């Protein structure tokens, strides 16, 4: 390590905590080492700067010894913490696409939340309390031990095992209690979250106050569970101060049997009970420390069990590169379905060659944007197999084959940023010349120039400050920016006017000539020009050819076309 | 009701009290018993005295701490849900421009920094305020009744030196606490923007990009908070400096009144165990200023980004909206969301009752701007809204968005079941109204051929359904609210022309008495409008029947003629 100076520094302020400990009793035995009338008349001064100086530079040194390793520690407990969010931030983008499609924000975030501050706290008192209650345990034991005290350190030992029992069965009941709290502040902090997405819905149709009774209901069950597990705190918290007072009044007890007006050697009577006044606080904090510790391994489990579930798509061991000399797509009898029960992708397979311009068209819901999501392989398919460029898709790394294609979504989503830095995101360090190509050729040149300040003009967040149009525009000059060899469009032109579709294929005809794009739209006046159009219905090719060929055979498309022109 | 409970908690708190103050008095016994001959059962009292005062009274104190805690519990998490509830309630009550340009991780880092810090505010509140003044006024009458002058005077100056001391650190320290919070905040605002981007990131394959540029903010975040620590360390090293140094003058203060013995038997034994008993207080009342001073700045922060004027209100006592003939006018409407870019200038027409009318024009035109302006998310520049020749800014919030029902351009979808969703539409939806909306948007079959249809998860946002089938639920959601005035924005852009014919049909076969408002772009759904709208420049340039527009020769025609060429 390169701050393991560091943390040593840190354990020798550890090891100076003892100071403090230390000469707490060398004051008692100094005292006492004087039967009467120690030091009259000029020691007398002597043991009252002693008894000064012990208090208060003892008391001064504990605190500054703490504070001093928080100040030193801060440094690398903050880089702990934020290596730990990098890691869970990355394994957090690693996760499949079914979890973030039905995940729960406001549960997630409050995993997360939890698992980062408790690993953080357990970070910390796993070194500062773990040992220095072990020596001060062990120390006090042996002092017991070299003394005439044996029946002291048995009793002592049996009434820790009865205590830490105790603790361990009173611990493993608040655990049974903590469950049901982190459940329902997770279920409140989701109710609250979604409400607040859903913010355009609640007041379209005015519905605030029931977002706000389910609401209530959900945080008013949280403040009952939490009443109960604190409930359950307090009362190990009395369990344990009970076993700690009893085992200090059996110790008081014995040491006034041992002499009720003297003591039995010179130290004994003032150096137990000193310990005793200084040992309460670890007996007290060892039930803490078992509880912290039971509980921050228990929520960590679960925050590691719920990222590291084995994500859909992997790579295959030494998987080579997606290598596109002729950009082809292929179907072979693939057969998906994003669940079990519903099979929503049947026997298809179909071929799209380099160079061609391809529609797929077809009814609600028969699974086109189920064909692009599959082609970007973010699920695997039951049957069959996807090809590009005679290589299949799930014996290639990731990697290659989704930057060997670029995609326009169905539903656009766009950094809060300006409109310069999210088309700019397209490619990393995309130079002001593609900016601007690409700018004019999803058409918002102009757009952008009638802008105030137009380039850095605020998106909002998902880019709702801009028009459909407009965020399509910029999701397409994004994809452009990418420059892939296979271009997919889906419903990119749906919120767009006939011009600016107009437009932007003219641009795409005039340049775009090795690329082989697919597209996907229920506008039919936008793909029939395309070179071949696959009707897509229930999940199965049921028409191809081309826009002349599907309308004189009379059929689906045929049908949909004659529809559309009806006025 | 549960004033019954904090009393009794103030109860306990003053019976640890009693402890903490007959602790000295067992001591002063045991004293009194020292110079005083005992004997047998003397020494037997004594060292059951002793034993009895010691554990009972640590054993005392720690069940009396626990029992204020538990007794307590009940009444601060009731008060969490509260605050949690108007939090919400008045975070639901902010504008639309507000929840558009908002930033979700910073505003979310400010609610729940307030939301924590005030539960323990109210706490160190209640556990500081009333003791310290207990405390400090028994300690001052005992001081200046029985002992001298001068130890009331140097603790007061002491006291002094303290809060100054406080003051200035704390001063010191307001810097490097917001500067904390506004990294922490920026740091969680970046990462929850990146995630939301997930599929984005995907497709472009800049996971590297995201999280470097969030570590950047981690690491910024790292060092704020190292800085802030650093100077909290210096504050509690000042404050244990002041409280040492004040209890070593106290303990030479009485060992100057008599070095062997003491002035009065009472004096000394008092002073050290008031010392012994005060240690405890003067380390937590720094701590509970510290903290009570961080969490007013952070509900301030938190209340002032709340309570920002917010920018759609109903007039004082405004009546409601009575709808008998359901029009919407528009009179010289100028408006643009900001001051510098004008979006919608001088724009007027007339929607009559029952008719269907479209809305069509070219991009960025302000169609969805009409949208946003006819439901009083912003108050229009000039010129006025008119609903049944009734204004809208003169009537309340409730009844004019009670009165109609919009189809957003972009749904967005609760993450729960569909029957959830289509019954959001009216509260208490009978599930004979859904089944109804389900057959009206064309989802009956389509959810009964469903496994466990009307229970299916649609995930956050609906995003695990179809464009089609969210569009058809979001329709279904606004039949059931079953409003006179139906604005439809872009809700048929995914729909194959079958379903939204087929929909159509439905509506026009039922809804007999309807306004409907139409907006879109394929002009094969609206062609069949009573009326049309072309809307260019913000203005209404064109309109009337398709029939008539398209004889017009004018920019409809243009637009109709462009789209039926292939
Ligand atoms: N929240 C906002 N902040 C800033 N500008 C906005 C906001 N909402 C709309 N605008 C701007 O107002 C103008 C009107 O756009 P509007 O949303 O009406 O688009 P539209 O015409 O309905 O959709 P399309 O452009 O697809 O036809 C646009 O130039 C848009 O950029
Ligand atoms: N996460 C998911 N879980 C279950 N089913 C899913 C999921 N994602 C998609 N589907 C299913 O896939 C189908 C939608 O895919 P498809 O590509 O047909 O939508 P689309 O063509 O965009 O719809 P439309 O044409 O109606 O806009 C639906 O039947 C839907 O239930």
């Amino acid at each position: 390590a390169v701050l393991r100076r560091r943390v040593v520094g840190a354990i020798l302020m550890v090891l100076l905590g003892k100071a403090t400990t230390l000469a707490l009793p060398f004051a008692y035995k100094k005292a006492v080492d004087a039967m009467t009338l120690g030091g009259g008349a000029q020691p007398a001064l002597t043991v009252a700067l002693a008894f000064v100086l012990a208090y208060a530079l003892g008391r001064f040194s504990g605190v500054l010894f703490d504070n001093l390793r928080n100040i030193v520690f801060e440094r690398v407990g903050q880089d702990a913490t934020r290596h730990l969010a990098e890691n869970v931030f990355a394994r957090l983008h690693k996760l499949s696409l079914r979890f973030h499609l039905a995940r729960r924000t406001g549960e997630v975030t409050k995993v997360i939340e939890r698992g980062t501050k408790s690993i953080d706290t357990m970070l910390y008192f796993l070194l500062f309390n773990i040992a220095p209650t072990v020596i001060e345990l062990t120390a006090v034991i042996v002092i017991f031990w070299l003394n005439f005290g044996l029946g002291l350190v048995t009793a002592t030992i049996l009434a820790v095992i009865a205590y830490v029992w105790t603790t361990r069965t009173i611990t493993e009941w608040r655990t049974h209690l903590r469950e049901k709290m982190n459940r329902l502040d997770g279920q409140a902090l989701a109710r609250a979250v979604d409400s607040l997405l859903n913010y355009e819905t609640v007041k379209y149709f005015g519905a605030e106050s029931r977002e706000e009774a389910r609401y209530a209901s959900a945080a008013r069950a949280y403040a009952d569970a939490a009443v109960k597990s604190e409930n359950s705190l307090g009362l190990l918290n009395i369990a344990q101060a009970l076993i700690v007072n009893l085992l200090m009044a059996g110790a008081m007890a014995w040491t006034v049997y041992g002499w009720s007006q003297g003591k039995l050697t010179v130290g004994d009577l003032v150096f137990v009970n000193t310990y005793l006044t200084q040992l309460f606080r670890p007996l007290d904090m060892l039930g803490m420390v078992y509880r912290t510790i039971r509980q921050g391994l228990i929520d960590m489990a679960e925050m590691f069990r719920l990222i590291d579930t084995h994500i859909e798509v992997a790579d295959v061991p030494n998987a080579p590169a997606l290598v596109v000399n002729r950009p082809s797509v292929t179907f072979d009898n693939v057969v998906f379905g994003y669940d079990r029960d519903r099979e929503i992708l049947h026997g298809l397979s179909f071929e799209v060659a380099a160079g061609s311009r391809v529609a797929i068209v077809g009814p609600s819901g028969a699974g086109k944007s189920t064909i692009a999501r599959l082609l970007f392989r973010f699920y695997d398919p039951w049957e069959g197999r996807i090809l590009i460029d005679g290589q299949d898709i799930a014996h290639v790394t990731q990697t290659s084959l989704r930057a060997a294609l670029g995609i326009v979504p169905q539903d656009s989503v766009l950094f809060n940023d300006t409109i310069g830095y999210n088309i700019a995101y397209g490619r990393d360090g995309a130079s002001r010349a593609e900016v601007d190509a690409a700018a004019k050729g999803a058409a918002i040149a102009d757009f952008i120039a009638r802008l105030p300040q137009g380039y850095d003009t605020e998106v909002g967040e998902r880019g709702l400050k801009l028009s459909g149009g407009e965020k399509q525009r910029v999701a397409i000059a994004r994809t452009l920016v990418k420059n892939p060899p296979i271009l997919l469009f889906d419903e990119a032109c749906s919120a767009l006017d006939t011009r600016t579709e107009q437009d932007i294929l003219s641009t795409m005809r005039a340049v775009a000539s090795h690329r082989t794009t697919i597209s996907i739209a229920h506008r039919l006046s936008t793909i029939a020009d395309s070179d071949t159009i696959l009707v897509l219905d229930q999940g199965r090719l049921a028409e191809q050819g081309s826009h002349l060929d599907l309308l004189r055979r009379d059929g689906l498309y045929a049908e949909m076309w004659a529809r559309q022109a009806a006025e």
